[PDB]
């Protein structure tokens, strides 16, 4: 794994925590771009191993209790009677409300390492992942 | 397939991408500061390894009307350890330097600059001088 990046055990994933300070917390979208501009992406957690890895990273750094953006994101219309949407007559720019808010998953940096979904525009620390 | 970032002059047949930095006279830098600037982005001071790469830079100069300006290039004099000779110029065969010697010769003093005119000619000058500069980045990479 790259320049000081949490080395997974059974996955080619390397994780790195980014929590340099409050004033430098980014949104989920900024966080994703940031990680992508590094040849990676926001961290995905697919097993307990990857989780302990991030937790060790949190311990070694002493980032206890801080929240982090993980690559978790959520994301058309249907007829109630089951019929298929074979026809549409939406007004200009419609539908659009179902996109005024988006939700993303953040990691709670304590022993539970639990996830919570919140507005993707909130300011958070984040965790990147980049292939070995 | 590797490509160049947010509009950085791309060298068609090579892997280098170039970008001019001439924010004006009061924003100029020294070779080292320039080198630190470029590396920070994830790139480096520009190297010109062939005519095609030179032409890429020249086109960048023309697109920004940056005519007659001087830019820092990655050109730097490294002081080869084989550079010592005797008074008459004869090469040094036998050697008996103290532990860690010689070492004062390694001081980095001279760097190269690009004259942004049609000639695209280079000149070595003191690295401490303030100039505009040019960075390069590997295709497939992204500024930071
Ligand atoms: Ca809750
Ligand atoms: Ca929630
Ligand atoms: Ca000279």
């Amino acid at each position: 794994c790259p320049e000081d990046w949490g080395a997974s055990s059974r996955t080619s994933l390397c994780f790195k925590l980014y929590a340099k300070g409050k004033h430098e917390k980014k949104t989920w979208f900024e966080s994703r771009d940031f990680c992508r501009a590094l040849g990676g992406d926001l961290a995905s957690i697919n097993n307990k191993e990857e989780q302990q890895t991030i937790w060790r990273l949190i311990t070694a750094s002493g980032s206890y209790h801080k929240l982090f953006w993980l690559g978790l994101t959520y994301g058309g219309f249907t007829w109630s009677d089951g019929s298929p949407v074979s026809y549409e007559n939406w007004a200009y720019g419609e539908p659009n409300n179902y996109q005024n808010v988006e939700y993303c998953g953040e990691l709670k940096g304590d022993p539970t390492m639990s996830w919570n979904d919140i507005n993707c525009e909130h300011l958070n620390n984040w965790i990147c992942q980049i292939q070995k």
